[PDB]
């Protein structure tokens, strides 16, 4: 099951796909694996995320993984276990210090080893270090690359020719910003708004694809079941002059 394949079997099917977001390690390792668990069933494609040091409520989240002993070697294992788990799409999200520290070739290659579909890089413009973008491509890793609501039509243009797998928009409105980036490219979009139940995912449905990351950070907190939370927000993702 390709990113494409993902992102088309879920339009094919009339709706946005839906794409949990963990941090790596929290609220434990043990934790983490359950609410894998968990998630898979509404998973199109998982993105598991790599804690650093440097929004609130995903800190939160790498702040505890850390203070737990998270680390690359143990990311690394965890990808290869929910690797064991699924066939979808997985996708390491990264700041780039971590990778620096490393080394970018070794770091893209253990994890693309490790069973990783790809990296989303938040902290790096593509544009600014296509070297280093082409080296994790190369290495086989699709990479994605974000947007944001204030992106010009030049900067959303100059994004999509380096991104790969899926591009994604960040609020960290929906629909006008997804018209925009649909207008530049054919690639998936996906976007992260803070979406936590069926009224706001219904309000993301346009999009391609729709994270779910602060709301299984708060539901992970409280002790409460994923399942009841990803529905609705599953059937909020289902599709139905101004001057």
């Amino acid at each position: 099951m390709t990113t494409l394949e993902a992102f088309a079997k879920a339009r094919s099917e009339g709706r946005a796909a839906l794409i949990p977001y963990l941090t790596a390690g929290f609220p434990s390792r043990e934790g983490f694996l359950q609410a894998v668990e968990e998630v898979l069933p509404y998973a199109d494609l998982l993105e598991i995320g790599l804690p650093y040091s440097d929004g609130p409520v995903i800190q939160r989240a790498s702040e505890l993984a850390l203070r737990k002993g998270m680390s690359v070697q143990g990311a690394l294992e965890l990808v290869r276990e929910v690797r064991a788990l699924t066939e979808k799409p997985l996708f390491l999200m990264t700041y780039l210090n971590p990778v620096l520290a490393w080394g970018p070739e070794r770091f893209f290659g253990l994890f693309k080893q490790a069973g990783a579909t790809g990296v989303i890089l938040p902290d790096l413009p593509p544009d600014e270090d296509p070297g280093l973008v082409r080296l994790a491509q190369e290495i086989g890793l699709e990479t994605v690359f974000l947007l944001a609501p204030t992106s010009t039509d030049a900067r959303i243009a100059t994004v999509v020719r380096h991104a790969t797998g899926f591009v994604y928009a960040v609020s960290v409105e929906v629909k006008d910003l997804v018209r925009r980036i649909k207008a530049r490219t054919a690639l998936p979009v996906a976007v992260g708004f803070g979406v936590s139940g069926k009224a706001t995912a219904a309000q993301a449905a346009v999009a391609d694809g729709v994270v779910v990351g602060s709301a299984l950070v708060r539901a992970l907190e409280e002790g409460r079941s994923l399942a009841p939370l990803l529905q609705e927000i599953r059937q909020g993702l289902q599709r139905l002059p101004l001057p």
